[PDB]
């Protein structure tokens, strides 16, 4: 890893680094906001500042919500750190949509690890999130813990990856923590979802929240917590959080998944970083900060 | 006015305006978050909801701000409605600077009000800002009050424009309170302010901080609240504050004018951001709202 | 319609026009070229000038063609009017393909009449080449003859829409000559064709010339003139020409279709430039002009 | 030197290449046009292929004049290589105008050797077209002259390159032939001129035709040729060519610059593309062609 800028904010600081990625095979760009509990002065307890990991959206990059969604301020509220990965491999040599769609090449790897040839040379995305960033940032810092417990979350695309890799990796608690903003939670009946899957994929059933969900028996008190506003253009027909909670119906999770609506909101950043602060709190006990 | 868009924020909302400047002659995008206060249930001497009036520096539009510096958080916290104007008259019909430069042009109007017959036909944005813009808002919103108790507020250029149009009409106590971040205190001396006088304004003593503040006289507790830090890019021949603190040394107003460096900051908004709760509540003060 | 700017090129000039079209409710762009013929001196018989209607493809305006193709000095040479219309509806107001694809919408609206109601509204683009914007040519003008004998010409997508215009209008002698470089000649059967018809129109018989050329009665030695780069990156999936060749077997069209292979040639504009000279003569030969 | 893309014209094949450059540290791309001459047959002089190399103006790349101009036509009718090297450094470790002017820096090098710091690390154009180029050139293909029987030309600040280098090779007739597209001949006395000679050199005199033509002794026929339409936006403030024709009187040089006017021309490749193959006649005449 290599720092290619530090700024300063609130009272850590955001780091955007860099590095080659074994499963991208590319240079990938990653931001992590390290907060004030970090540089403080005590610590004789030693490595353990929890860490969230944020997916976001289609297009994104790992700068739209480090500079929208303010989740500093949250951060050090609590006491953790937050990284922000990119959304596909990125590159002159990176397979791309072959129309020039928003909604399927770079910038929009669904977070799947792709087996189609023109794909697969570089679309490992479930990878590069759940195994090597987390080990290349330990190795790279190690105060944190990149590993042990983690929070994972995400917006739309991200907030899809989030549902997933928390429920795939429940039997071994992966994730102490699981929540999504406005999620994308049954990918075989949407649209980008379907055309995700059939560009990555053959032809699903793994990657799918809805099916997967059906095949883990549920533990103690653990939640998922949903916000999606009303007035969210892509509710209607990309994001049907309603499929998830009838997918939940007479399953061990039933009632262990929230789906707050909320009136008059968006998909934008003015609907994320509304609630962040909720989600902090969530987290947090979660993570045992409170 | 018209509502381009509506978006919910926090507990209360964001506005997307267009109006037609008589003082532009052109049309003029504006932006603006009413209070939770706004919408709740009565209150009574209440229509003295001040009013912040936020500029923005080189290049940005009304969304930068309104997305990247959370003054609506804090909106909510104090009760105060803010302002998100443009940055010049904007067109296609409307000159820019002959060699493509963003320094000057379209999105860097420098709050003057142009003399120079190019830039003359639409470049009044003082007189937007400070005249038309406010009273045009309490027209089509009246409960709120843009035109009495107001605080003024702004970035880089923006700073340099809010330290101005509050000096100017301090006589007529104008503005109630006033703040900047990383402002061009004094733009005779500084590139960008040189070039922005030459091609607005012909060949200066008004528009000036530095020379506008020898020959001004200060009122009581009165202060000038600004944040700048010290890995501001721009910091060492842009805006350099200290001249005000010169400027200042040996006046009715010395020991009133407060400039806080505060180390690592950049002049991005990871820092505005980082300030703007303390800013938020030297204008809560002094608006009365505590 | 109205003179948005005129550059002399060659003995002639270029006019750059924009008029309100009632096909398809928005103002659009079309460039002309008028050879030293027009403004010559002399010879009564004015109307005399014949046009030759050069259809762009996907994802063009009227300038890159006016630009590279360097139609004018043949122009001149021969003494007809070159006219460059759009390639779509335009503007915020219009629709546009719901991913973001070059491949649909605008840039894209693949010489159709459509039906379906979103775009139906605009993109009345068959009506818009064939119908108005002659009419409309004529009207501004008149010396120059847009009606009558013209010719009609293409590149991919413009292809496409030179040789169907062409067999439709052929019985009623709407075009004395056509040709067309690297065109889409089977839309069904075809990803760019499919796309456009599954969106524009229902489910296409009409508008498709590999079906529709099974049904017209060949007069003379009236011929279609074809050229294409062996080494065309989109050749082999979406402009397949041999089935034009195969449909006019058993037609009474066989051996009045002819493809010229031409080694080693793109799909570029290099392309286009180079074999533009010999489809000037075959134009000028069924005008009349040699 | 590697090859990136490669594909027919007329006659031959245009080549756009790239390599390490030394005089600017950077990789640069290049654009050659190898006419239908190259290609052939036997030949024992062979070796006699002349080159001609066409200097682009402001924020112009190889492609601008590949595109538009048409020499490929001219190439193949007379038979020479035709050249289209880049205008500046190019890239992010390369500096740029402070103010972000298209006029300077990058795309704007002004072919000058800079000798002032941030730029002199990559600006060393001058010696990058003159002296490394055409060796890298003649290294890379060997028929193909690019070092002796060669003639330069170009458009705007290119038409100042050309200008200027054929002077200052002159007493070692470094070039056998000279013209130019609305060249901009009195760099000192005009905007973008001081602006590029402050900029990338201290205090001029040696770079500047109107002063560098005063001292050389006129040999044979040697002429200059200029056109510049008379409706040229740039004419009466950046280019005046007039001012050429008054440091040649009472010269040796008087009678031997000719400015061809040319009513109603545009400063666009409308206008050089029209008049290119008036130009090749010239060069090719110069090259012992024809």
């Amino acid at each position: 890893m290599k720092v290619v800028k530090e700024f300063s904010v609130c009272g850590g600081r955001l780091i955007k680094l860099s590095h080659n990625s074994n499963s991208t095979k590319t240079s990938m760009n990653v931001n992590i906001y390290l907060p004030k509990h970090y540089y403080a002065q005590d610590f004789p307890r030693n490595k353990r500042i929890p860490t969230v990991f944020y997916l976001s959206g289609l297009t994104c990059t790992p700068d739209n919500a480090s500079e929208k969604a303010f989740w500093q301020f949250q951060a050090d509220k609590y006491g953790f750190a937050i990284v922000f990965p990119d959304t596909s491999p990125r590159g002159d040599e990176v397979a791309n949509d072959p129309e020039g769609s928003w909604d399927f090449g770079q910038g929009a790897g669904f977070y799947l690890n792709a087996t189609q040839e023109p794909y697969a040379q570089h679309y490992q995305m479930y990878d590069y999130i759940h195994k090597e960033l987390p080990q290349t940032l330990d190795s790279h810092f190690n105060k944190l813990d990149f590993l042990d417990n983690v929070a994972i979350t995400g917006h739309s695309m991200g907030g899809y990856g989030a549902i997933c890799g928390y429920l795939k990796g429940y039997s071994g608690k992966r994730y102490k923590s699981c929540s999504a903003f406005a999620p994308i939670v049954n990918p075989s009946n949407v649209p980008w979802g379907q055309k995700a899957f059939k560009g990555y994929l053959g032809e699903w059933e793994a990657y799918d929240p809805c099916l997967l969900i059906k095949n883990i028996r549920h533990v103690g008190d653990d939640r998922i917590l949903i916000h999606v506003g009303d007035s969210d253009p892509f509710l209607e027909e990309h994001l049907k959080p309603e499929l998830l909670l009838e997918a939940v119906k007479a399953t061990s999770w039933q009632d262990y998944v929230e789906i707050k609506k909320v009136h008059g909101f968006d998909h934008s950043y003015y609907f994320v970083s509304t609630f962040v602060p909720e989600h902090a709190e969530f987290h947090a006990r979660n993570l045992g900060l409170i």
